[PDB]
């Protein structure tokens, strides 16, 4: 039992510390994780923003750092990808580790889908073949994620049928997935994600595969109690950490829409400015006021992020029931949900589930409200200025006036529900334009970066690229565009398509 312990169970805590970066290889936690996530995703989301004037020359007003950028690639690849790789070579022909198996696999998939999502093309379906050319297009990536789901949920199937316990997936639990069934569910739950993903430049794709995510008899996840969060064997949230330094703002959108929603989660999420003559007031930091090293610190008493609600202990959320519901909300308008569940019922269901899972009360009131995001006005000192919302769209779903704004409320109700988890948030923005960030107030990108359009996509690491300048050339082939901020993603056709 401890050969196989040492064997196997290692890996999964790797993997699953590695997701929402936080996994410590002897340099210690939450400073790598803010480069990651935090300097980037986190804040082209709209959700967060630093305080400190010396960055606000960087990232926020497009002049994108190098070492920075890279992180999300160089961490993943360096430290966790190969882990997941070893775990599928041990558990891919093992009679009794089916299981574990699958769960590598969901994983893996769970990983990765994050790091295509953020460069485009990668090194996966090829990785340790050693084949001339390494590099997946992202077509071909989420391809191969499709196929490693299928694998999964028939190995888990399977070691099921075969009279293997629900809980012979104990061991690994970081995730929230305390059964084999509830593996499944994730995997289900997951690819309809990516299904939605590529549904506007692949509609068969979309269409066959939240099909298949939609009809295994093993579900989606429809409750909060299993939403998918990391947590367990020494891992700290590091969001919690960042917010420790003071370096996690509330950025000026989610300000717009949460004050002018009215929406209970507000206070759950943030906490009040501390900005004399502001202090019961919600106030986000607005992207792209520039600012360099000596300037001062112009929005350090804008609103924090609420250090009660993000805990060191609180499980690092990856993807939720509420998110699934607004999934299924997104599938039912395009006509692709096999279910007999309408949008509106998808896209209510989701926001109760959003408000139960955060202790926000009953959304019956907020489903029917007509409350507009507000304006942002710059009370900061600094060169910052006012802007006008940019989102007009209720909360109420039969406000619509066509299907466009119910796909609109969809994913910027979605995308309240995904908080503070800035890349799915991040990658849905690129992908249908939802919802209507607030546009950077400087642009300092060289032209690279449209300041309408926004941002696209992370360049390539520049480490992987001096260490392998062939692949670096195929990873540039495989975008099909130049390698910076401005280049579409394959799953980004700048317009919905139904
Ligand atoms: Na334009």
């Amino acid at each position: 039992k401890e050969y196989d312990f040492q064997k196997y169970t290692t890996n999964f805590e790797t993997i699953q510390k590695g997701i929402y970066f936080n996994y410590d290889w002897g340099e210690g936690t939450t400073w790598p994780w803010q480069t990651f996530q935090n300097l980037n995703h986190d804040m082209f989301s709209g959700y967060f923003h630093d305080f400190a004037s010396k960055f606000s020359d960087k990232n926020t007003v497009y002049a994108l750092e190098a070492g920075w950028t890279a992180s999300a690639w160089n961490y993943t690849y360096n430290y966790i990808f190969p882990v997941a790789h070893k775990s599928t070579l041990i558990t891919q022909d093992e009679a009794k580790y089916k299981h574990f198996y699958g769960a590598t696999l969901i994983l893996k998939v769970e990983a990765m889908h994050r790091i295509t999502d953020t460069y485009g093309p990668i090194v996966y379906s090829k990785f340790g073949k050693n084949e001339t050319n390494s590099v997946d297009t992202q077509e071909e990536a989420y391809k191969a994620f499709f196929d490693d789901l299928d694998k999964a949920v028939d190995a888990l199937d399977t070691y099921l049928k075969e009279g293997g316990k629900e809980d012979g997936v104990k061991s690994i639990n970081m995730c929230n997935c305390p059964t084999a069934s509830r593996w499944i569910k994730f995997a289900n739950s997951l690819r309809l994600r990516l299904a939605m993903r590529v549904s506007n430049v692949d509609k068969t794709l979309a269409t066959s595969e939240a099909q298949k995510a939609l009809e295994n008899s093993y579900g989606v996840i429809e409750s909060s109690d299993e939403n998918i969060q990391i947590s367990g064997k020494g891992y700290q949230n590091p969001l919690a950490g960042v917010a420790g330094w003071g370096e996690t703002y509330m950025g000026a959108t989610i300000a717009s829409v949460l004050n002018g929603y009215e929406d209970p989660r507000i206070s759950i999420y943030y906490n009040p400015a501390t900005l004399a003559e502001h202090t019961e007031e919600y106030l986000g930091v607005p992207q792209g006021v520039y600012a360099k090293d000596g300037d001062p610190n112009y929005y350090q008493s804008y609103s924090f992020i609420n250090t009660q609600t993000i805990t060191a202990s609180t499980p690092a959320v990856l993807l939720t029931a509420a998110e699934t519901w607004f999934l299924r909300a997104e599938a039912s308008l395009r006509g692709i949900n096999p279910k007999n569940e309408s949008a509106k019922q998808c896209y209510e269901a989701g926001v109760q589930t959003s408000f139960s899972q955060w202790g926000a009360g009953d959304a019956s009131l907020y489903l029917t409200s007509k409350g507009k995001p507000t304006d942002y006005i710059n009370y900061a000192a600094g060169p910052g200025k006012d802007m006008k919302a940019l989102i007009t769209t209720t909360p109420n779903f039969d406000d619509a006036v066509n299907q466009e704004e119910q796909l609109e409320k969809i994913i910027t109700q979605k995308w309240i529900a995904c908080w503070p988890e800035g890349m799915e948030a991040w990658a849905e923005q690129r992908r249908t334009g939802y919802p209507k960030l607030f546009k950077v107030q400087t642009n300092n990108s060289n032209g690279t970066i449209d300041t309408d359009i926004m941002i696209r996509r992370l360049p390539f690491s520049q480490d992987d690229a001096k260490k392998d300048p062939e692949q670096y050339k195929n990873l540039c082939t495989a975008l099909g565009g130049a390698d910076n901020g401005g280049t579409r993603l394959w799953w980004d056709t700048g317009k919905n398509n139904f």
